């Protein structure tokens, strides 16, 4: 079917989503891989992962928006109130054509296309409205152990490879608003507007510093001024179950993107039955091709500053970016 805009879709029910995509790209994200895009991506996880085989929760069901009055009382959802302040008006204005679970997955898929190197993910619609708030304690916290993290993701059907890709990859285009005391927009990697593998390098370095005037539980030292490091990422890069996976993504942007895209799509289906959904992948914007060079070590860092954790292979011999140590700019 040809939509009013000229887009051909396999299922004509998808045509009603085209204005939603345009609104998100023009008016929420403003064509940028910035604060709004980051929020929409994070919302995908906080909505979808909140499901357990034994404790309940509906997964990718829109509960985090509909039942925000409950789910925003959960510690793991710190900062989601601010995300919903930005995204929530768009969810409401487009609630005539799609359910909230569908909207959240759409917005995350569209967010990625705003970012250099991020994959164009598949997208399906047809998730029913949510029945209830997720239980508490289903969203992983940055102070959770690797074993805890792998149990949560693994029990939901993710491989370890997918788990590392989807966490690390997301943190390549991300910052913290609630970790560095009284500071917002503090990136996890040197390039929060680029979907590159700098996050993988940055986290493998020995940490030497904390930003700001104190820590929050689940934060550890970072190696690069103007960034922050989560304990969870720190441990995932160093634990024997995940460290070879973590290292495998360094300077492998295409591989990382492909795995990430597969993982996001899997995440999008949590709590759903793929049978009763409709493919609407044609509505997702074109991806922005990765246009940056190889991964590098940050200025002033050398291979002796890498904490080797993968026993199978040495850390790739990357170049060091030229020039003086500089503080990474905060995300506007
Ligand atoms: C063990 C798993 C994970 C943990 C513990 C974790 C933890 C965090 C924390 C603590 C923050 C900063 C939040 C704030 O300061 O308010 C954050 C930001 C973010 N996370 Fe993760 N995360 C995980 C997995 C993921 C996944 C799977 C995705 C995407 C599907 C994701 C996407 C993001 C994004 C995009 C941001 C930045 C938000 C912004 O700049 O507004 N995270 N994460
Ligand atoms: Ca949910
Ligand atoms: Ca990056």
């Amino acid at each position: 079917t040809i939509c009013a805009d000229g887009t051909s879709v396999a299922n004509g029910a998808c045509c009603k989503l085209i204005p939603v995509v345009k609104d998100l790209t023009e008016n929420l994200f403003e064509g940028e891989c910035g604060d709004a895009a980051h929020g929409a991506l994070r919302l995908v996880f906080h909505d979808a992962i909140a499901i357990s085989p034994t404790l309940g929760g509906g997964g990718a069901d829109g509960s985090i928006a509909v039942f925000n009055a409950t789910e925003l009382t959960f510690h793991a959802n710190t900062g989601i109130d601010d995300v919903l302040d930005a995204v929530g008006p768009f969810l409401l204005k487009h609630s005539d054509v799609m359910t909230p679970g569908d909207f959240i997955q759409l917005a995350g898929a569209v967010s990625l296309t705003q970012c250099n190197g991020a994959p164009r993910v598949k997208f399906v619609m047809g998730r029913p409205p949510p029945k209830a708030a997720a239980p508490n304690l289903l969203v992983p916290e940055p102070f959770d152990s690797v074993a805890t993290i792998l149990q949560r993701f693994g029990e939901l059907g993710f491989t370890k490879e997918e788990t590392v890709a989807v966490i690390g990859g997301s943190h390549s285009v991300a910052g913290a608003d609630d970790i560095v005391p009284n500071e917002q927009g503090i990136p996890f990697d040197q390039t929060p507007s680029i979907f590159d593998t700098q996050i993988f390098v940055d986290v493998q370095l020995r940490g030497t510093m904390i930003p700001g005037n104190g820590t929050t539980e689940g934060e550890v030292e970072t190696a690069v001024p103007g960034t922050v490091r989560l304990q969870s990422d720190h441990l995932l890069a160093r634990d024997a179950s995940t460290s070879c996976i973590w290292q495998s993504f360094v300077n492998q942007q295409s591989k990382m993107a492909q795995v990430f895209g597969e993982a996001i799509f899997k995440m999008s289906l949590l709590g759903q039955t793929q049978s009763k959904l409709i493919d609407c992948s044609e509505v997702i914007p074109r991806a922005i091709p990765f246009s940056h060079g190889p991964a590098t070590l940050p200025p002033g860092q050398t291979l002796k500053d890498i904490e080797q954790a993968c026993a199978a292979s040495p850390f790739p011999t990357l170049s060091t970016q030229p020039g003086p140590v500089t503080s990474v700019p905060a995300i506007p």
